[PDB]
């Protein structure tokens, strides 16, 4: 695979973006000329996706336009830093191109607010799509638009949002429901130019559809393209990418590669019938929905200090309010538990084969990073909600798990546990949640029962499907399983339906050795919540089994940042996507003789330092429904020093297996304060997966 950047964009600030737009020939002004956005080739049938992502469309419609926070007295002054850090907000979410232009008296004088001075432009270029024959193809066609048009809505109602905790009026605009010129206005902002009547991006050879943000807080103003001639998208330092932008070859390249394939190459890592970690399916208990941790917190078994701030700790910072709306509004459209009637829709669905294909196709499509199908097995359930305290079936037959990249380059300038680490959570949840969302909707409409788990809401544990779909091995951080392309840089979406598909295996790219020799992310926790010891026997498998109590306190408390996220940042397989940053991955996984060097040279290189141009984002924290400046400060963390050699045996952590849970059937009415002294003493006591291999040896 030749596609991977060869250069680095360490040096590159955000608000720049994947594009080398800064090579492209400008000018002051243009005339502004009718034109449309780009529109699919062909129409969708009934067979299509094309209710659904209309369907989530008109739900983010719903929060272009919001309450306007009261005005502190901490957001920047300076027009060039709020264009910046508002183009780097659009890039974290997955904005194909930025661009700002002045608002003129001919655009506020519809029905947009008449105090807005400038607009936020973005494009989103269209999805690929499965060629002609492929599995899900017909599932797909004619609904680029309106797919790309949905996402162009979440993306706008995020940021209007987010200027709008800032204290400044904002509105997001797009195709379906849009108070300015949109084409004209991505004109002016420099992002397209007019061929024969309809809008042509640079880099966009796809297609595209806009959305926008006009608002009162001013911003500096980018220029037009040139309006005719070469622009420049094909000069060497662009073709090359030499600022670390994306190659004028990867278009060709992946386009190369079946869709359902994904952009990962997955089909090179080794598989396996059992995953490389021990799993005793007959002595896993289920667990009460009442026992995630975030739940006791919220019960109020952790304490008081914790109860208090479990709804407010990850909703710190304004960009991450932005998109609360769209997370709790996406929940009552999840899905159904019951039994369907297949109603005919969708096409031959009788080759599971082909049926695993469509739905990789599909969610690669919709904006996944990683698709893989496993069974929906009971012990993958809790056991009751938290709410009622009701039994939950296992309803669904198969689990769909998608990974969302949570982003390296922001992680980069971050310390993990600043003041955009929930929003790096918030944004890889609501992406995940909206195209679970509109792939268990397909799913219902061909007749198959399916709903979403998300953060809002989810009946599975996400992690053994994580496991038995093959898209990643335990790794010592505990509760996250490592990938061995974007590492443990990611969040998980789940959604279980009925339809039939082929299973994946779990996989086996060699991390139990690596992680054996490793203790970075370890050493790099805030409050000494990772394990440095060996594996243990936890509720029926292996695992490494972090200190969920410590976490769970530190992520909800701390107060020098919103949550923490620390332990992906620091791990060696967190890597930039270039051709070195692959070798050392491909290196780790194939030249076990390697991996200790690996890992030294991950600290003796700095790998984990702050990068201080990716820190694109303000440090903002809302209290009392304001936005002022960090009350306590703000975290800045830095590489820290070896704990003892001894501390793998030194360290003692708490464990908490169902027998010391709240029982299924508990609500959050009742309390059960954490038994931390039991947890102590459970973890002392765990069986060794030596010794349980040995144990069930003698009964095989
Ligand atoms: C609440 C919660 C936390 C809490 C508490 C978790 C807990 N154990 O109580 C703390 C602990 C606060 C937490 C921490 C983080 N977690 Co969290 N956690 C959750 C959440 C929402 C609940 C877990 C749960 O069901 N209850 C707790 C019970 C079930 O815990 P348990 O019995 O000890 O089992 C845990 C593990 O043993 C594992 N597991 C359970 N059964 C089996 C079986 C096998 C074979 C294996 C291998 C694993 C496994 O799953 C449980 C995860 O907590 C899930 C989301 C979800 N719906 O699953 C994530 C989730 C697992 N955590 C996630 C992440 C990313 C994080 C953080 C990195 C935060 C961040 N910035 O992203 C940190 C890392 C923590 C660490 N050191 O590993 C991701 C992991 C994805 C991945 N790539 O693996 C999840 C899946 C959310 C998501 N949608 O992606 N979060
Ligand atoms: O319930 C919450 O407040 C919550 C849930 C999931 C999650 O990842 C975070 Br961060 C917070
Ligand atoms: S284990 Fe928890 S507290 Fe420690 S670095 Fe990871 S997210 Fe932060
Ligand atoms: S930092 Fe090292 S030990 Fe921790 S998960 Fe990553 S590779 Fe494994
Ligand atoms: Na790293």
């Amino acid at each position: 695979q030749i596609s991977m950047r060869l250069y680095s964009n360490r040096d590159r600030p955000n608000h720049l973006g994947p594009l080398a737009l800064e090579r492209l020939a400008r000018v002051d002004d243009v005339v502004a000329q009718p034109a449309r956005q780009p529109e699919d080739g062909f129409a969708a049938s009934e067979d299509s996706l094309l209710g659904d992502v209309e369907e989530y469309a008109r739900l983010f419609t719903r929060f272009l336009d919001g309450p306007v926070a009261p005005l502190g007295d901490a957001i920047p002054d300076d027009p060039a830093r709020r264009a910046e850090n508002l183009k780097a907000s659009a890039y974290f979410l997955d904005a194909s191109m930025v661009g700002i232009c002045r608002l003129d008296p001919d655009d506020r004088a519809g029905d947009c607010d008449p105090s807005h001075t400038h607009a936020l432009v973005f494009a989103v270029q269209f999805g690929r799509e499965p060629e002609a024959g492929e599995a899900g193809a017909e599932w797909i066609r004619g609904t680029n638009a309106a797919r790309t048009d949905m996402r162009c809505a979440e993306i706008a109602a995020i940021l209007s949002g987010y200027v709008r905790w800032m204290g400044f009026p904002a509105r997001g605009h797009f195709s379906g429901d849009a108070q300015v010129d949109l084409a004209r206005l991505a004109v002016r902002a420099g992002l397209a130019r007019v061929v024969d009547g309809v809008l042509v991006a640079p880099f966009l050879r796809r297609g595209f559809r806009l959305g926008v943000v006009t608002t009162g807080y001013a911003l500096a103003a980018d220029r037009p393209l040139a309006p005719e001639g070469d622009l420049g998208e094909t000069a060497p330092e662009v073709m090359l990418g030499i600022d670390g932008t994306r190659p004028g070859w990867e278009d060709a390249e992946e386009e190369k590669r079946p869709l359902h394939m994904g952009r990962y190459p997955m089909e090179t890592i080794r598989r396996v019938d059992e995953p490389t970690t021990l799993v005793v399916r007959q002595e896993i208990q289920r667990v009460a929905k009442r026992g995630d941790f975030f739940k006791r917190a919220e019960a109020g078994d952790l304490g008081e200090k914790a109860k208090q701030e479990k709804k407010r700790f990850p909703m710190k910072h304004p960009l991450a309010l932005g998109m609360q709306p769209l997370i709790q509004n996406m929940v009552p459209l999840q899905g159904t538990r019951e039994k369907l009637a297949p109603t005919g829709k969708g096409g031959d669905l009788s080759d599971p084969g082909r049926n695993a294909e469509a739905i990789k196709a599909l969610g690669y499509y919709l904006g996944a990073d990683f698709v893989g199908i496993c069974r929906a097995e009971p012990w993958m359930y809790y056991a009751s909600d938290e709410v009622e305290g009701k039994p939950i079936e296992a309803y669904h037959d198969y689990a769909v798990v998608m990974l969302i990249d949570q982003g390296y380059e922001t992680m980069e300038g971050a310390s993990g546990d600043d003041w955009i680490s929930a929003s790096q959570s918030m944004r890889a949840y609501m992406r995940g949640a909206e195209i679970a969302g509109v792939m268990a909707a397909h799913c219902r409409r061909m007749g198959y029962s399916a709903r979403s788990h998300s953060n809002a809401h989810s009946e599975v544990i996400h992690n053994p499907a994580i496991l038995m779909a093959g898209l990643g091995e335990v790794s010592r951080i505990g509760d996250t399983l490592l990938n061995p392309f974007i590492g443990p840089r990611s969040k998980s979406i789940v959604f279980t339906t009925d339809l039939p598909m082929s299973v994946d295996r779990p996989i086996d790219f060699g991390l139990q050795d690596f992680c054996n020799q490793c203790r970075k992310c370890a050493r790099e926790c805030p409050c000494n919540a990772i394990s440095f010891g060996d594996k243990v026997m936890f509720n029926g498998y292996e695992i490494w089994k972090a200190d969920v109590e410590k976490c769970t306190k530190y992520r909800v408390t701390q107060m020098k940042g919103s949550a923490c996220g620390r332990c992906m940042k620091m791990c060696p397989w967190n890597r930039e996507d270039t051709v070195e940053g692959r070798r050392l991955a491909e290196l780790s996984i194939k030249v076990p003789e390697a991996r200790a060097a690996i890992i030294a040279m991950d600290d003796a290189l700095q790998n984990g330092k702050r990068n201080l141009i990716k820190r694109w984002w303000f440090d903002l924290e809302v209290i009392d429904g304001v936005a002022g400046a960090p009350r306590m400060g703000t975290n800045e963390r830095d590489l820290s020093p070896d704990r003892g050699d001894k501390i793998g045996a030194n360290q003692k952590l708490a464990m908490y297996p169902p027998r010391l849970q709240p029982p299924p059937g508990t609500t959050l009415d009742a309390v059960l304060p954490v038994d931390r002294s039991g947890g102590l003493a459970e973890y002392a006591a765990a069986e060794t997966p030596a010794a349980a291999r040995a144990r069930l040896k003698s009964s095989a």
